[PDB]
């Protein structure tokens, strides 16, 4: 499920990122160790004047062979930008990761989804797609298409501003084989993010 | 409505607000002087590298006698909360208002809906259940008030509830008396400033014996 966003995400620190801003998940990646699982460790964090709680920690596997420990926050601790402070120390009290979040800062949205390309021109293309599920303020959010094309392929970029789920394509090279994808996120009018992932793909073949 | 929420920001400078955090209206309000309409004034304003533009100004009668003028910003520049630059100025060219604001610091919510009020107890307790204003983002970040007043000196008290949720339990309410209960909203302050919504529609209730 998320095991796609960390991957990207991954660009050794602790690493946090909210999905929809009514949420925060913080994970960081480490060599696996014989014996030491999510026991081994204490991920605490603290709102304002609240005593600091702790988060009940998650191991899971990676596609490189390092561990990945993960904590999703209680949906209350989530529900405003409060700053958050994280502490993680070895279940020993051995200090590891220490630092501060705002949730509107690390957004990273879902994929946009209903990717369908139409071909309309007897040339252009039309793509449609929607904005990632489940998201708020979807007039914030920013796309960039991808369009490649396979001898030596070649691939070109397209902005997509303000919030529209939807554009033309021109000037692609006649009868050749084109894959388009489409992801987003905020304009960063408030919310401090990254590009959420491609979306599923859709080729299609010009005339 | 429009006029609801206006008043409630009057309570004399240039005032915008965001409904949902992807509009925006400005307006301000003064003595009504013949001959003075929306053409004896520019509505300026500029963001991004966007070179400044007019919006439309409009005129209508207040409750007192002052008058109001209001632009409602086009979607297109309301989409982001990057800052904005206002600027309201005289047909003579003579400055009236300046201002930079984020959509994200003026935040005037619809009022809550769906006031259902109803007894459980019997020592005097009703619950109060709604849901949050229509088409709001965000709404995990909504605090709400409820406003419970009885009609003979009348009593009034709030009760604050927390963070998102929408459920309200009242007690200690006096006998066969009848009670009122009103909603209003407002978006935390994660990192949205902003003012409390109207008084939702009222919902009566009459207490047993």
């Amino acid at each position: 499920k998320f095991e796609s966003k960390a991957a990207l995400l991954a660009a050794e620190e602790l690493l946090c990122f909210t999905e929809r801003l009514e949420d925060l998940v913080c994970f960081w990646e480490e060599a696996a160790s014989a014996g030491v699982g999510p026991g081994n460790y204490s991920f605490s964090y603290q709102l304002e004047d609240e005593p600091w709680k702790l988060c009940r920690l998650h191991q899971a596997p990676t596609a490189r062979g390092a561990v990945r420990f993960w904590c999703s926050l209680p949906t209350a601790d989530t529900s405003s930008f409060v700053p958050l402070e994280l502490r993680v120390t070895a279940a020993s009290g051995a200090p590891r990761y220490h630092r501060v979040i705002h949730i509107n800062e690390v957004v990273l949205l879902d994929a946009p989804v209903g990717l369908v390309a139409r071909l309309a021109d007897e040339g252009h293309v039309v793509l449609r797609w929607l904005p990632p599920p489940e998201t708020p303020m979807t007039s914030h959010i920013r796309y960039e298409v991808d369009v490649s094309a396979g001898g030596a392929g070649s691939v070109q970029r397209v902005e997509i501003l303000e919030g529209r789920t939807e554009c033309v394509l021109s000037n692609l090279r006649g009868r050749t084989r084109y894959t388009f994808a489409v992801r987003a996120r905020m304009a960063e009018p408030s919310f401090g993010g990254f590009w959420s992932a491609w979306s599923e793909p859709v080729s299609l073949l010009t005339p």
